[PDB]
């Protein structure tokens, strides 16, 4: 049939590290490091973790590590009343991490330790009883059956992220064809759109709804009947970029499931992203469903 | 007075962690690892444990952090009969560690997390009773301080290494002057000299040995009275060159302590070095002496 007033997040759940160096290093030299702050992270993580603050149940499947039992990061998702009954705790993997060097004029070069996201092409996935099933980045393989076990019965919604390159032609368009929302930036949409040689059209063939996220120019949500033009929302001041994407996609769906329009649910997704710029850290300053609906008020 | 069959290494005990990835990552991209093996590390460390390896009693003074109590190093340490007695344990910093992206040819880019040794600066050395005190890279400040404490009490030795970049012209010259052997790689040993427009006979009127080491090239070890040229000693098959230079001093000053003519400290180092290379991690492959006699007996 259909399913439950909550959505299931699957995909990376990560500890982010930013590490604040001057130069970036040439042959056989040594630059340093003062300290290294860790952030809850990981694209799927940031999501469920968004759409809880919402006020929208979420459930997390991720590939976690032996660091992870016990660690900051479990007992702040169990305080948070996120279901995370679901994860695979391996162990002899550590957790998924993201090790991000940042020089003086603020450009960034990054790394992401899979670790424990080894372990999906072990696995197979449940049944979901959740309204929405949301697939971030992960292990394309296992991303493809849920979206293929899910797609008839729970909503799936799919952003490829930076995983794009790896999907060839034909497992993109297997997975877009088992998508209800398809999200992607437009960088990514265009590499994609470019691979698949699809216009709009080809892509409301597959599915419901195809939404391109632009930034700081806004989104865009695509249906049969309709193209919708979302504003960016202004924030007070940007210190970190990096949590803004899945924070849109966070609000995005916690409005679908709280029963609004697409448009009034690109503006939440704008206006929730506009609250997680202000803070380092993808999690640090998600706000809560009255605080979103207080900035749209105003903008 | 001068003082024990030991040698007190002071400077860096670190993590180092190797992760393998395919290209270094342009702007907005996500490339990966698949895992990331810990390596005990650290120049001080380094040497440290190699000295003890070779059958030579070795103490450590290096800041360490939380994460250092109860964790794989320290046991590492115990088991090997370190005394690590005056190691400063930080309650608030992480121990310092190396994250050492490398790529697809075998290029390296690092960075060195400073985390714990933040302390340095807050304390001052300790009397030593040892024979020689080995000040490898760690914090300058510092380092000179326990340069100047020892020098005429202990036989000082100290190798700027990667830290050189740090020290003027004068506070370069004022360590040197409480240096009884120097160590320097070729490059470290011009740029120097260019500093301080020194000539090997204004090294030797305050040094009483300058060492020399250019790796595959072998060493040259130049005192008041002689020049001593060093060969390389031939390694089975070169796998890590990362652990060599710090074994190269751990055999020299083994073989000093252990009452040998400079020549013969010389092939001790060259032939140490030699075993470090064959494995990854510093510390890995590190020789016995009668191994380290033996190999010199067929080179
Ligand atoms: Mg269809
Ligand atoms: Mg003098």
């Amino acid at each position: 049939g259909g399913k439950m007033e909550k959505i299931t997040c699957v995909g990376h759940t990560a500890l982010d590290y930013i590490f604040n160096v001057e130069k970036f290093p040439e042959p056989n030299t040594s630059i340093q490091i003062p300290s290294a702050r860790k952030y809850y992270g990981g694209a799927a993580a940031n999501t469920a973790v968004g759409i809880k603050k919402l006020g929208v149940n979420s459930e997390l499947l991720s590939c976690v590590g032996y660091d992870f039992k016990n660690s900051g990061y479990e007992r702040y998702l169990k305080n948070l009343d996120i279901n995370i009954s679901k994860l695979y705790y391996s162990e002899e993997e550590e957790t998924p991490k993201a090790w991000i060097f940042t020089d003086k004029d603020n450009n960034q070069i990054t790394f992401f330790l899979w670790g424990a996201a080894k372990h999906y092409k072990e696995l197979n996935p449940p049944n979901f009883n959740t309204e929405i099933v949301h697939i971030a980045t992960g292990d394309p393989e296992f991303n493809l059956k849920c979206a293929k076990k899910a797609y008839g019965n729970n909503l799936v919604s799919f952003d490829p992220g930076q995983d794009l390159p790896q999907y060839s032609k034909e497992m993109l368009l297997e997975i877009i064809e088992h998508t209800n929302f398809l999200f992607m930036n437009k960088h990514e949409f265009e590499r994609a759109s470019n691979l698949l040689n699809f216009e709009i059209d080809d892509y409301l063939e597959r599915v419901d709804a195809l939404i391109v996220t632009k930034g700081s120019k806004g989104s865009v949500i695509y249906t049969k009947d309709k193209k919708i033009e979302i504003p960016c929302i202004k924030a007070g001041k940007v210190i970190d970029p990096t949590g803004a994407g899945d924070s849109y996609r966070a609000g995005f769906l916690s409005a679908y499931v709280k029963g609004y329009d697409l448009e009034k649910c690109g503006l939440i997704g704008a206006a929730t992203a506009s609250f997680v710029v202000e803070a380092k850290g993808c999690q640090t300053n998600l706000p809560t469903w009255d605080k979103v609906v207080e900035r749209l008020e105003k903008h």
